[PDB]
């Protein structure tokens, strides 16, 4: 888990990628 932040970039950025991913 953590890939949508980085892997949609602008689409993947959001609450959950701000938790969960390392990026955004």
């Amino acid at each position: 888990v953590x890939e949508r932040c980085c892997k949609n970039g602008k689409r993947g950025c959001g609450r959950w990628c701000r938790d969960h991913s390392r990026c955004c």
